[PDB]
Parts: structure tokens; sequence; C-alpha cells
């Protein structure tokens, strides 16, 4: 968790397979992190997903994965992520793909001023076209979420790009919005290509209403409704939505996979052929549903970072204690890096990419401190700044998620929305309510952002 999006590593000179030079971290996806990399010889830029062998187990043998890759390399579709190459070392699996500067689908949608029914039709059509092509070539996604649906460019020429296709069949860990889209076929272990239709049917339902078919402020609550398969159109949003659109959803959300509509039949459905041929939807509900998920995970990452950083601080202090032989408290720049590495060795786990992140971590803390030019640093001061910087980064991510959440709000969070946020964060109702008392002083039932953060801090303290 030492690699953040946007961070440059080209000074570190990290090379993958002796031909791909790491340059910029684009972020993190399924099973690993994605790194912008340039070809050492040609100069092509690529996106490389870095899956580590220690954190992520493999569900299949080495022969089957290679055959799957060779199949994915020969597949070309406008809505499917291109896979150029697969390789591995002692610590990582590497997947080389194209660079998509667009971003997630639901993010671009809630960044727009408004959303129409025709827009949702064009989006679904591209998705189904990609799913159809992959199904014809016997490839199943199994894990289709709005996170796995990107755009090629920042446009308008909207081009949907489906990613992580076929990765879930071979990989498994050894986020928060996954239970909404998972098919009952997968939950029963007996899945086929029809599960991707279910996932797409759920997305269409959300694109049209702004609300999940199978809702809940908790994974167990959501998965129970998915298991039941009981959904409805009893919403104010579906009152203006065409019967053609409802007919498509009904066919895609069939519990029995044999009865469930296929990808090509859905692509040739009456609703798509009419709406994408040659009425404005609730964008507020989509924005509410998306930002709530984003703010909730930002809350988890905040509390997660603060709590994790404390324990490693107590761990690095022990290590730095055994390195400070004169007891002056000052350590070398080289000694600080060694301490970080000895933390990993005592945990079993270093890699050159990992060593690069460590140096970057150390330097960024040293760049925040008025350094004495004797070459020595107080490690207590070092760890203190380390804590504050990680707290600062967590707040900035919290500010960005809140900005999206409060686009058309009163600047405050309700008491109900906290229940939805902390519910998805698996936080006990007795916990955040007791903290809400200390945070809300005028008993308004509503609180601003600073007060919301104070809650997260006090929760790490309870
Ligand atoms: C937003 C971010 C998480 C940084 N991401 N994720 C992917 C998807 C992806 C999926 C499988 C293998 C690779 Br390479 C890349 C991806 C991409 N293909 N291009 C640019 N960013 C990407
Ligand atoms: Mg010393």
């Amino acid at each position: 968790s030492k690699l953040r999006p946007g961070m440059f590593i080209q000074n570190s000179n990290v090379v993958f397979n002796e031909q791909y030079k790491g340059i910029k971290i684009l972020g993190k996806g399924s099973f690993g992190e994605v790194i912008l990399s340039r070809d050492k010889h040609t100069g092509h830029e690529y996106a490389i997903k870095v899956i580590s062998k220690k954190h992520v187990k493999r569900k299949t043998d080495k022969e089957s994965l290679l055959r799957e890759v060779e199949l994915l390399k020969m597949l070309d579709h406008i809505n499917i992520m291109k896979l150029y190459e697969f390789f591995e070392d002692n610590n990582y699996y590497y997947l080389v793909s194209d660079v998509y500067t667009g971003g997630e689908l639901f993010d671009e949608i809630i960044s727009r001023k408004r959303f129409y029914e025709i827009d949702a039709a064009r989006i679904i059509k591209q998705i189904l076209s990609g799913i159809t092509y992959m199904h014809k070539n016997n490839v199943v996604h199994r894990d289709l979420k709005p996170e796995n649906i990107l755009l090629e460019t920042k446009n308008e020429d909207m081009i949907i790009k489906i990613i992580d296709f076929g990765l879930s069949t071979h990989f498994e860990y050894s986020k928060i919005g996954t239970a909404y889209y998972i098919a009952p076929d997968v939950l029963h272990g007996t899945y086929d290509e029809k599960c991707d239709i279910w996932s797409c049917g759920v997305i269409l339902y959300i694109l049209l209403s702004g609300c999940p078919p199978f809702n809940g402020s908790n994974e167990y609550d959501i998965l129970k409704k998915v298991e039941a398969g009981k959904y409805t159109f009893d919403l104010p949003q579906f009152k203006k939505i065409s019967d053609k659109a409802k007919d498509l959803i009904k066919k895609m959300l069939m519990y029995t996979s044999a009865v469930r509509i296929s990808a090509r039949d859905a692509l040739e459905h009456e609703w798509i052929k009419m709406m994408t041929s040659k009425l404005e939807l609730s964008i507020a509900n989509i924005r509410q549903f998306q930002s709530t998920q984003k703010l909730a995970q930002a809350a988890l990452l905040y509390m997660g970072s603060k709590l994790t950083t404390i324990d490693e601080t107590k761990e690095l202090t022990k290590i730095f204690k055994k390195m400070d032989k004169n007891g002056d408290g000052q350590l070398d720049r080289n000694e600080l890096i060694i301490g970080y590495k000895e933390l990993l060795k005592l945990k079993g786990e270093t890699s050159d990419l990992d060593n690069a992140a460590i140096e970057y971590e150390v330097d960024q803390i040293l760049n925040s401190i008025d350094l004495d030019q004797n070459g020595y640093i107080e490690y207590s001061e070092f760890l203190t700044v380390s804590i504050d910087r990680k707290l600062l980064l967590s707040t900035e991510r919290l500010e960005k998620a809140f900005k999206l959440f409060d686009k058309d709000g009163s600047g405050k969070i309700s008491a109900n929305e906290l229940a939805q946020l902390f519910g998805l964060s698996d936080v006990s109702s007795e916990c955040w309510k007791t903290v809400l008392k200390e945070v809300d002083q005028n008993n308004d039932g509503e609180i601003d952002f600073k007060e919301f953060r104070d809650m997260l801090v006090k929760l790490c303290n309870y």
C-alpha cells in the first residue's frame, strides 16, 4: 500500500521483463496495481497490471493460464481491453494491456450535467457487443462490475472498455460494491456464460433508476436478496421508463440461467434497436448511489490507514531502536530504508519495485522535513511526519469523495446517510452513534465534513 496513483517512478528506473520501464502508477485494479510503462526499445507506452504471487493465489494450473492468455492475445474488439503479453518473475504476474485515460463508467456519468434513456442504451449496447464477442470465443468475465468498465479516452466520442475479462477464472485472493452485481450462478459454484448477462442486467437497472435491484446497507443483506432473486419496478423512476426497457431487464435478471437471455439476443432486443436507431433519467440517484460507495470506502481507507500506520510506527520504532547504537536518535538515510526492509523480512515477505516504493516513501518524508546537512535524521521526527503525511493523504481522498457526495447538498451529512456509510463499513450502530453525540453538539442530526472526519478519528480511538 505504498504505491499511490499519479506517483512517478521513472527516476527509480524500474524495469519489467528487461523491456518495460515503469514510469507512473495509474492506480489499482483487480488482483493488483496498474503501472504506466514504456517499451525500452520502441517506446510504446503500455498499462501493466502487477499481480503478486504471495497475496493472490491461482485457481488453475500453469498450463491453463498460458492457454487463456494466448487466446486473449488474439482477441480484438472495440469494447474489450487488449492484452499484449503475459510474463512472470519470482514475485509477480504481469499483464500488459493498453492505456485507457477515460476512467470508470459511473464516474463519467455522474460528472455529466444530465443522463438520458438514449445514453443508457448506447452504453449497454457497447457492453453487450463486447460480451457477445467474448462469449462467441468462449470467454466469460464472471466478475462484471462498473469498476471493470472503463472508457478509452476523455472524449463526445464515448467508447466503453471492458477490463479484467477472464482473470477471475484463474485468480483469487490468498471491494465494497461487488455484492450488487454478482450472479446467483456464481454463488452456487455452477456458473456459465449467462452470469455476465445477469451482471449486465443489474447495471442496466441501475443506469435507468439509479438504484440497485438487490439493495442493502450490508453485504449479508445484499447477498440474501440476490440469493432470493426478488426485485421490483416499484420505484418512482420506472414510472417514466419504457416497457421495452423493463422487458429486457426481466429477461436478463432471470434466476434460471437456461431461461436467461443470451448476449446476442439482448444486443438485438427491441429496446436497443429502437433507442440506438437513426426521457431524461434520474442522474441524482446514480450520483447518490455511487458517491455513497466512494465515501464509504474512503472512510474505511481513512480508519484503515490510521490504524495500520500506528502499528508499523510501533514496529519501526523497535527496529530503529536496535540500529541506533549511540542513542543520539539520529539515523542515516540508508539506515531508514533498511528499517523498512527489515519490517518486511520479519513478516516473511524484497522486490525491486517494492524497494523503489520504499525509497520513494522515505524521500517524500525527508522532503517534508527541514533536513540537517550532516546527513542524519531524528527517527522519532521521521515517524511523526510519516503519520501526519499519511493522515493528510487520507483526508484528501476523503475530501474528494465528499465533494462528489455533496455536489447538490446542504454541505452536511444526515444521520441516515451515516447509517448507510458505516453500514457498508461494517461498523456497529452503537459505535458511531455514541461518537455522533460527541461530534454533533447542537444536536442538529446533521454534521459537516470536519465533524465527519472527527468521527472517523474517534472511531479509531474507541
Ligand atoms: C484504472 C486502472 C485500475 C489504473 N486501470 N485498470 C485497467 C484494467 C486492466 C485490467 C487488466 C489488465 C490491465 Br494491464 C489493466 C486499466 C487499463 N487497462 N488501462 C489504464 N488503467 C487501467
Ligand atoms: Mg545513531
